[PDB]
């Protein structure tokens, strides 16, 4: 029931965990991340909210993060998990069958093509087959138990290419590229389509939104957001898409926009308590309190 946003960046990495109630209007302030992190991803397995990778930008210094941390709304408490094999700033993650897949990201000057899988019931990570492409700022979505990695930055070029991970074959296969090159887009799975919203093509922050249909293996341009934004947070709540924050080339946005697929329209629904980009976002049960 609530939209949780963890971490982010507002001229320094942030610790915030805040949850938006799309009915009430309210933002709830919850327990801070142990460590401030930007460029992380969020996901939910078995009701727990996971914060994965990212980077700690502080005045004391900067360090990419391999950390996995788990938040429990019934206790309003964070607990650490076993970390990834490598730090991963600007990671994408997706969940297949109760397992968390960590995709791409960077570590200093290394641009990962590696991919690894977390099993919550054993608190253990294992490497899986690497992507065909090094991708940082990669968008990740799962559609029909397949894991898609969309766009990103390979360290030299930004990418419109997409590829598809078959968990039980353990291999990646290229699929149809998007219309638009995008790093730091919001990618999620609505109904039966993969959406890719915003991002950065190396010249402009983007407001366009496109969506992949597996059946026709085709990307179709849809209604664009109101605000160009890169490094936005994104999630799906009650059959609608929410995008949070991001960076428009000048300001760190607090704008939250909501996409209604039955009307193909975006509208602004709230403002975050403060502008930020690079947050981790996901949906789970509201805190007991």
């Amino acid at each position: 029931r609530l939209i949780y946003t963890a971490g982010g960046y507002f001229r320094q990495s942030l610790s915030y965990l805040e949850a938006y109630n799309p009915s009430d209007g309210t933002w709830l302030r919850l327990a801070d991340l142990q460590v401030p992190r930007s460029g992380l991803a969020g996901c939910v397995v078995g009701g727990l909210l996971y914060a994965v990778g990212g980077r700690n930008n502080s005045p004391d210094g900067n360090t990419d993060s391999s950390a996995l941390d788990c938040y429990n709304p019934m206790t309003n408490q964070w607990s650490p998990c076993a970390p990834m094999s490598v730090p991963r700033n600007r990671i994408g993650v997706g969940v297949i069958d109760g397992h968390i897949y960590a995709v791409g990201g960077s570590h200093g000057c290394i641009h990962h093509n590696s991919v690894e899988r977390y099993e919550p019931e054993r608190d253990e990570w294992h490497l899986v087959a690497p992507m065909l492409t090094r991708r940082i700022g990669v968008g990740v979505a799962v559609l029909n138990r397949l894991l898609y990695a969309v766009g990103g930055f390979d360290g030299t070029n930004r990418l419109n290419s997409a590829e598809c991970y078959y968990p039980e074959r353990n291999e990646w296969r290229m699929i149809t590229a998007m219309n638009t090159i995008r790093s730091g887009a919001g990618v999620c799975v609505l109904h039966n389509c993969i959406y890719a919203a915003g991002g950065y093509d190396g010249q402009d922050q983007l407001n366009s939104v496109e969506r992949y249909d597996v059946a026709t293996a085709t990307w179709t341009f849809v209604a664009p957001m109101k605000h160009r934004r890169s490094a936005l947070g994104i999630t799906v709540h009650q059959g609608r898409i929410y995008v949070l924050g991001g960076y428009d080339g000048h300001t760190f946005l607090d704008s939250v926009e909501c996409y209604d697929p039955d009307t193909d329209t975006w509208s602004e629904v709230t403002r975050m308590t403060s502008g930020r980009s690079g947050v981790g976002v996901a949906v789970t049960m509201e805190p007991s309190r």
